[PDB]
């Protein structure tokens, strides 16, 4: 399968305090790590675990982070060859501390260096992939790509998470649109999840779900309401579960058409991925899904 | 030409300018950011070359890019980093610091703990050659060997009393002058009462002790008498490594005139001129723009 991922990556700077600094000073962080993240750039990494030829298209700079993001996206298997790199550009990135309870406090820096112009797609042949995944974050990059994908016959599925522009012509491009219940209330402006996800079939001629973590993943089949529950597992980490489903739900989506064995799928990558500590190292493959999921 | 020596930390300082300081957890947003090289000891021996003394900045850094970039930096202000250790496969320290749009900052330092706390290295160095040592308390060991070798020699101890978690009072004690922070003197004597604090911190030393306060000024003991020095009100543009500054800036005055007095209103001015003027170590006066900018004054 050729999955392309059009989104974000960040590298998360995380430090370890004893407490969360609260008042002014300065402070020592017993311990440091540096970890990528992004919706696109996980679920590519996921795609990659799964045994796809995956791309990830994004934007960085010409900076040691930019270097550190992309080295570590090819280090999972993931090809960075169409990702922009700015000439005298900062990449964006977080600086996070990590309390001893699990409390966190983030500084998030979203670089103006990255240009939200999104004409540097028209240089990328989409007829090369079976499926393009998109998330919301850069939104001329999502409505582009799948501009692109659509003319080409490419299938697109979305992450339609909360951001503060409107994406319903986003979801009109979408044969496959995942939101989040945040997402899918923005979205519809209904906090009742089944009203929501009814209201939101309207834009577009695509399938649509909500995905409710413990209570699993709901969606619409020809007006049907079809569901599919959240494995019971002992969740351990659960940072990049979301972006994980998304990736698996791509693949599954891409290699068997059928919606309810794709959903059971995506669902068992993100259960086992919590499971395994790490969060970009729990991510399971091909094999250790198949095993997960024979425990039924 | 005063000869100058700082030992300590030297570490990239990650600054991220946000709407304000965080309170409590959640998500926040910086307007921008910026990685440039900072430490104590590091600032200090900029302001000190700035001021035109033969300054040497000894300390440990990794074999790293940043690394090179840290000491390329002190070399390029002028400060000799003939004496720092290079680590042959490490990675060197590092700070994320969020600062709000008043110049209140929060900095999180991490030390690499590839740079060992072994100091016994100093022992090959020839201490007579300097009039002055300068130490911050981040790298304890170090401070410690450098201060009985300058102590061996006669050679005059300043030390930056800030906020670390390791007990300085041993350095206290090596100290010709102890300039504290209001967190630092507060972790040393467990006292949140600055006067009282620094009668119990001058019982740690034969030396001089300073407590500063940001726009309270600096206060100070003098023969159980207390002497204090206001802060100068100026238009802040850049608090950049303020407090680096003094101790840099102090330590060249107590060498050059001998008078405490001159020396702390010296350093207060050296200071205040730098948050005026951007680009932190670019800002930083030389001893003529400083004279020059303390006479200014009681004609404004
Ligand atoms: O807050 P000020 O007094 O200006 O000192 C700041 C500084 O010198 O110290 C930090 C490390 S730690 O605090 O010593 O661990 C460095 O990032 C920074 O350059």
């Amino acid at each position: 399968i050729r999955v392309a991922c059009v989104g974000i990556t960040v590298m998360d700077r995380i430090y370890y305090v004893e407490g969360l600094p609260t008042e002014s000073g300065k402070y020592v962080a017993r311990n440091y790590t540096e970890v990528g993240g992004g919706p696109a750039a996980t679920a590519a990494v996921a795609a990659a675990r799964l045994g796809a030829q995956v791309d990830f298209i994004g934007r960085v700079g010409d900076d040691d982070t930019g270097n550190s993001l992309l080295a570590e996206l090819e280090s999972w298997g993931v090809n960075t060859r169409y990702t922009k790199r700015y000439n005298q550009a900062k990449s964006s990135q977080s600086a996070i501390m990590v309390d001893t309870k699990g409390e966190r406090i983030i500084i998030n820096y979203p670089s103006p260096d990255l240009l939200p112009d999104a004409e540097w797609l028209e240089e990328i042949d989409f007829s090369q992939w079976d499926v393009v995944l998109a998330d919301v974050r850069w939104h001329d990059g999502a409505k582009k790509a799948f501009t692109l994908a659509r003319q080409a016959g490419v299938m697109t599925v979305l992450d339609g998470d909360i951001t503060p522009q409107d994406i319903s012509e986003l979801v009109a491009l979408s044969d496959h649109a995942a939101f989040s219940e945040p997402g899918l209330a923005r979205l519809t402006g209904v906090k009742e999840m089944a009203s929501a996800l009814k209201q939101a079939q309207t834009l577009t001629n695509g399938h649509v779900y909500v995905t409710q973590g413990s209570a699993g993943c709901d969606w619409l089949e020809n007006g049907g309401r079809q569901h599919q529950p959240a494995f019971k597992v002992d969740v351990v980490d659960t940072t990049g579960a979301g972006d994980v489903f998304h990736g698996a739900l791509a693949v599954a989506l891409a290699t068997s058409g059928d919606l309810a064995e794709s959903v059971r799928f995506a669902s068992g990558v993100a259960a086992l991925k919590c499971t395994r500590p790490g969060g970009r190292a729990g991510i399971p493959d091909c094999d250790q899904t198949r095993s997960f999921l024979s425990l039924f």
